[PDB]
């Protein structure tokens, strides 16, 4: 089974998921001087006021907060998108040290972590159908750097000790994901893929230029999670990121100058 170790990590994934070598894989390095400003791109519309968080889960590859996606409660619209995308979950990728952890890079710079807010296109009715479509998902990616604390992350950090090992979950209601967003919604966008198996080429990526800052204490709590299940040899959940993949026949567009 796939993971992030020497014998099951990203360089092995293509054996079970041959699309790993496909034409629109993620993440990628964002070369800021080569991204082209597109004046036709609209502002992103992030409408999270009615979000209903449900549960937080350690799935053995990250921790995920899930939302009620049975109605248009927390939706992403505008930007490069046509139609309405419902928020299903968010999760993070992070490093063993502050100089690595992000999936996307910016002029080869790696951030300490990366937040993925995962949304699916309501025209396909459910996320399983959306993953089989080239415009099925929109993932809003937000970089994390280490410095000052992010107060809106603290409720997440404080429950992680209850989901230490793979398969554990907890009720996580009334969490407001607006507390995770930076000031600016300036973004880069490109067509890509899921960054974990099945690596489906179904994602419009929207990566925010402005990182959020989190404290060293907050990221240390991420690094105390375990990849293993309870009772198995402890392997800290760190470095759960896929490296940048070939850009191939794609242009990254910027919403800003
Ligand atoms: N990391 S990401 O590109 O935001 C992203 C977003 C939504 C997703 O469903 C995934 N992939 C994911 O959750 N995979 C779960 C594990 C799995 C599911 C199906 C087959 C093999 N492995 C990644
Ligand atoms: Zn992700």
């Amino acid at each position: 089974h796939w993971g992030y170790g020497k014998h099951n990590g990203p360089e092995h994934w293509h054996k079970d998921f041959p699309i790993a070598k496909g034409e629109r894989q993620s993440p990628v390095d964002i070369d800021t001087h080569t991204a082209k400003y597109d004046p036709s791109l609209k502002p992103l519309s992030v409408s999270y006021d009615q979000a209903t968080s449900l549960r937080i889960l350690n799935n053995g590859h990250s921790f995920q907060v899930t939302f009620d996606d049975s109605q248009d409660k927390a939706v992403l619209k505008g930007g490069p998108l046509d139609g309405t995308y419902r928020l299903l979950q968010f999760h993070f990728h992070w490093g063993s040290l502050d100089g690595q952890g992000s999936e996307h890079t910016v002029d080869k710079k790696k951030y300490a972590a990366e937040l993925h807010l995962v949304h699916w296109n309501t025209k396909y009715g459910d996320v399983g159908k959306a993953v089989q479509q080239p415009d099925g998902l929109a993932v809003l990616g937000i970089f994390l750097k280490v410095g000052s604390a992010k107060p809106g992350l603290q409720k997440v950090v404080d429950v992680l000790d209850s989901i230490k090992t793979e398969g554990k979950s907890a009720d996580f209601t009334n969490f407001d994901p607006r507390g995770l967003l930076p000031e600016s919604l300036d973004y880069w966008t490109y067509p890509g893929s899921l960054t974990t198996p099945p690596l489906a080429e179904c994602v419009t990526w929207i990566v925010l230029k402005e990182p959020i800052s989190v404290s060293s204490e907050q990221v240390l709590k991420f690094r105390k999670l375990n990849f293993n299940g309870e009772g198995e040899p402890e392997e800290l959940m760190v470095d759960n990121w896929r490296p940048a993949q070939p850009l191939k026949n794609r242009q990254i567009k910027a919403s800003f100058k």
